[PDB]
Parts: structure tokens; C-alpha cells; sequence
């Protein structure tokens, strides 16, 4: 029986009815070019990996109207995926939209926690697996589950929804330097200065599915980053222990490492447990809460094992083809030992930004191609993504202090490098080329609709500006 404390990470869950069956849905948001919260299912996990990373919130503050959450407290929920804050927005007749904003000033980002039943009282400690009611301080409406146009949405309304809080991680008891569920990391043969990765961003989607080890500069690039995702929901951010099963998500392409007898990255929808579950072992020799920390970054030598087969993740020596292909084998090599290395928050965020940008721009491009031959043409998301991307690359305002300026400048070079290495310049150029097929905003509108026509020039101007950001000194 555990209590919630600040700096704890949680998923907010509600129960809904789908195909006449109660399914538990999780509160989620992206925050890259979309601010609105939505709902993420945890169904069929034995066959479809859940996307827990967009659903995860950190309990940042908790006060009277690390500290234990009490009923009656106002709390501030930091979305882990974006660094933005759950808030009651002023858009939507009597409901408001719920989403993310940067600004924690004002009452909009604050939520009071209330008993679901007489079982709990104000000032009492919030227990893990207590069903909560959450009230917006700014609007006095409940965090609410609603039905509309054949789907479930989240809004702020004067009707109640019970939310359960599932604990993910507890930052106040996360041992420093140890592997934690949901970590973004690299996997290295340190002696070889090689890391586990996939072919570069100048190859197409189907060409980017194969996995190999590569030395040199990839060890600071986005394509060598992986997210480790455990099989459980509750305590998905607990310490990883030897032999505990997990999936490895390739961040920059979103695909999951899978065994067919070859290794291949597979779409979410194809990523079943038997083919995608691996574990760390400390050699190849024949619970609830954070748990005991066991696997140390930099220090532990780790062997990756496929669970259903027992086979070892290993390499194929180069025959007398430069790079060593990743393969599965019952013996492997005496120097198979992986050294784990934790991703910096910056490169980690940038890799996630790139993967959602690529996904959105690819939809945009496919929409444009369909126009020139029921079309999905996300003009609004494209426009907002481009505004966030241009902010992401904003040069430090000349008014900042020295080290504050130098740190932003260092961060900017890293973002530019990572984007460039993932082929983002050519992606931006391909969007420009497709929009340039049109003579004018009116030409585009005649074909794609008024709204599209009214964003043609502004999207183009943003693409040009982003391009300039992607190459400036």
C-alpha cells in the first residue's frame, strides 16, 4: 500500500466501453505540433505494444488550496514526452478542451484531487490505485471522459469521471546511474567503439529496418537511440533487473526490434511479445515498486537474450560489407558484452521530435501526391509543427546572460546536427517542391480547399525559415 509523492511519474486511467467491453484508457498527448490531450488504449499488449511514453505524467507540485499528495491539494502534471503541462484550455457548449501548455502561471495548469468515495477525506493521503476525481482550478470543471463522433475524447466538463492513478516510476527512489524502464539509451561494444543501430536516414523506410553495429559518429546521432519498454504498465519505470522481459523501440523510426531467424524492425501493429521480448543477462551461463537496482550504466556488461528462443543477440564477423550485422545465435561471441549508455535529455527529445516530424511530413507529402493524381492532408498540424520547429531552432535572444547564451548555442548545434544526420533538410526540400507545384494560394485552394489555400504561403514561408535554421552557422 503506497502513497503518491511529488516527482513521481504516473498514467491517468479511466474506464470506457468499447465493443460492449470495459477497457482502461490512458490520458495522452504529443505536444509536437499538437497540444490537445487524447486517449491511449492498453489493449492486446500480448500482440500490440502500448505507447506508454506519450501517456506519462510527472507529479511536479502539490500544495494546499518530495511531498506526499493529499486529497484537497492542487497538483501540477508535467507531461514527460513534451515537458509541457496538463491544463484546462480556453477553447472547445459548457466543456473546455484539455491539453498542454508551457506556461504554469495562472490557474489553468492546476488541478485539485478529490475523493471518489466517502472512503477518503480531504487532507488524507492519496493511495496508489485510489480512484481520483480531478477538478480544474481555473474553470471548476472535472477532468472528464466524453463520447463524440464514434470515439472517446478528454475534456473539462461539469460531469465527473473517475481516474485511477497507476504508478510508473518514483524519481525519489530511482538509483542514480542505473537502468530504469522507459529509458532512452545506446548499446555499445565499448572495446570496438561500436553501437547498435540501423542504416542512415538517406535510405528509405523499408531499407531502415535492418539492424547492425557501427563505429564512428553514429554514437552521437539520433539513429543509435533505443527506448527500453517493459511489458508491465504499473512500474514501467522501475529498475530493470536481470532476466526481466522488455521491448526495444528504435526511437527515430518508431519501430520495434523483432525476431522473425533474422532480426528485423517491425511496426507497432506487428510487434507481438514472442517475437519482440528480450532480456538482459549478466553472463551467458546456463514484483511491485521500484525494485532493487541491478544494471548500471557504463559499468555492467550486458548480454541480450531473446526470451521465447533463448538465443543471444550477437554480431556477424565481417567476412573477407563494412559493418557488423546484428544476428541471433545460441553461442555468440566472447566479446558480445554490451555496455549501456544513457541518452542525454536534449538528444533524446530531439530524436523524438524528429520521429514525429518525419511521420507528419510523410503524411503531408502523401496527401499532396494524392492531390496531383477522403485525402488525409493535415494542414493545421503541419502549420503548428512548423511553428514549434522554428521555435526549437530559435537563436538565443541577444539579451540573455553569457552561459545561458552559450548553452543555448551548444544545444542548437546538437539539434542542427541530429536533424541534418536524419535527412531532415531533404525532407523539408521535398515538402517545398510539392507545394511549388501550385502557381498560387488560389490554385492550391481550388484543389485542396479554402483552408489549405489560406495556409499555402505561410507553410511555405515556415518551410523556408526552418531550412535556413537547419543550415545556419
Amino acid at each position: 500500500i503506497q502513497f503518491l509523492r511529488t516527482d513521481d511519474e504516473v498514467v491517468l486511467q479511466c474506464t470506457a466501453t468499447i465493443h460492449k467491453e470495459q477497457q482502461k484508457l490512458c490520458l495522452a498527448a504529443e505536444g509536437f505540433g499538437n497540444r490537445l490531450c487524447f486517449l491511449e488504449s492498453t489493449s492486446n499488449s500480448k500482440n500490440v505494444p502500448p505507447d506508454l511514453s506519450i501517456c506519462t505524467f510527472v507529479l511536479e507540485q502539490s500544495l494546499s488550496v518530495h511531498r506526499t499528495l493529499l486529497y484537497g491539494h492542487a497538483i501540477l502534471l508535467r507531461h514527460s514526452y513534451s515537458g509541457m503541462y496538463l491544463c484546462c484550455l480556453s477553447t472547445s457548449k459548457l466543456a473546455f478542451d484539455v491539453g498542454l501548455q508551457e506556461d504554469t502561471t495562472g490557474e489553468a495548469c492546476w488541478w485539485t484531487i478529490h475523493p471518489a468515495s466517502k472512503q477518503r477525506s480531504e487532507g488524507e493521503k492519496v493511495r496508489v490505485g485510489d480512484d481520483l476525481i480531478l477538478v480544474s482550478v481555473s474553470s471548476e470543471r472535472y477532468l472528464h471522459l466524453s463520447y463524440g463522433n464514434s470515439s472517446w475524447h478528454v475534456d473539462a466538463a461539469f460531469q465527473q469521471t473517475l481516474w485511477s492513478v497507476a504508478p510508473i516510476s518514483s524519481g525519489s527512489e530511482a538509483a542514480q546511474g542505473y537502468l530504469i524502464g522507459g529509458d532512452v539509451l545506446r548499446l555499445l561494444h565499448g572495446h570496438m567503439d561500436e553501437c547498435l543501430t540501423v542504416p542512415s536516414g538517406e535510405h528509405g523506410e523499408e531499407q531502415r529496418r535492418t539492424v547492425h553495429y557501427e563505429g564512428g559518429a553514429v554514437s552521437v546521432h539520433a539513429r543509435s537511440l533505443w527506448r527500453l519498454e517493459t511489458l508491465r504498465v504499473a512500474w514501467s519505470g522501475s529498475h530493470i533487473r536481470w532476466g526481466q522481459p522488455f521491448r526495444l523501440r528504435h526511437v527515430t523510426t518508431g519501430k520495434y526490434l523483432s525476431l522473425m531467424k533474422n532480426l528485423l524492425l517491425m511496426d507497432k501493429e506487428k510487434a507481438d511479445v514472442k517475437s519482440t521480448a528480450f532480456a538482459f543477462r549478466s553472463s551467458k551461463e546456463k514484483v511491485d515498486g521500484m525494485g532493487t537496482s541491478e544494471i548500471k550504466y557504463g559499468d555492467s556488461i550486458c548480454y541480450i537474450q531473446h526470451v521465447d528462443t533463448g538465443l543471444w543477440l550477437t554480431y556477424q564477423a565481417v567476412d573477407v560489407s563494412i559493418q557488423r550485422k546484428a544476428i541471433m545465435h545460441h553461442e555468440g561471441h566472447m566479446d558480445d558484452g554490451l555496455n549501456l549508455s544513457r541518452s542525454q535529455h536534449e538528444e533524446s527529445r530531439t530524436a523524438r521530435v524528429i520521429q514525429s516530424t518525419v511521420f507528419l511530413f510523410n503524411r503531408f507529402i502523401r496527401g499532396l501526391d494524392a492531390l496531383s493524381k477522403t485525402i488525409d492532408l493535415p494542414i493545421e498540424s503541419v502549420s503548428l509543427s512548423l511553428q514549434d520547429l522554428i521555435g526549437y531552432f530559435h537563436p538565443p535572444d541577444e539579451h540573455l546572460e553569457h552561459e545561458d547564451k552559450q548553452n543555448r548555442l551548444r544545444a542548437l548545434k546538437n539539434r542542427q546536427n541530429l536533424f541534418q544526420e536524419e535527412g531532415m533538410i531533404n525532407l523539408v526540400l521535398e515538402c517545398i517542391d510539392r507545394l511549388h507545384v501550385y502557381s498560387s494560394a488560389a490554385h492550391f485552394a481550388d484543389v485542396a480547399g479554402r483552408e489549405a489555400g489560406e495556409s499555402w504561403k505561410s507553410i511555405l514561408n515556415s518551410l523556408y525559415e526552418l531550412l535556413a535554421a537547419l543550415i545556419r552557422g
